[PDB]
């Protein structure tokens, strides 16, 4: 199955095999308080990121979870968020679909 790389630089990030259907669907379309819309795809696992700062519960799109911004560890592109502090699963990643490129493994 296909893998996901950072659109800006090609860093390996995740895999289609690691999609996670949260609340029944791997895709959630959401807005932040600055009104930016995101098509977030949920993955159980990702790599090649760099998580910035400390976790926050504020404005979390997923109930019970705290988030941290996740950048591409290579180019710094904002690729999504890491979620933790929750239940079933405790942790996962929400990645912005249009910031990733999908392709062969
Ligand atoms: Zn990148």
């Amino acid at each position: 199955a296909s893998i996901f790389r950072c659109r800006q630089c090609g860093q390996t990030i995740s895999r289609r095999d690691w999609l996670l259907p949260m609340g029944g669907d791997h895709e959630h379309v959401v807005f932040n308080p600055a009104g930016m819309i995101f098509r977030v795809w949920c993955f159980s696992l990702a790599q090649g990121l760099r998580l910035i700062g400390a976790p926050s519960g504020e404005f979390s799109w997923f109930k019970g979870y705290d988030w941290t911004i996740a950048l591409c560890g290579q180019c710094g592109s904002h690729l999504g968020w890491h979620y933790e502090g929750g239940s079933q699963p405790q942790t996962f990643f929400g990645l912005i679909k249009d910031r990733l490129a999908e392709g062969p493994a």
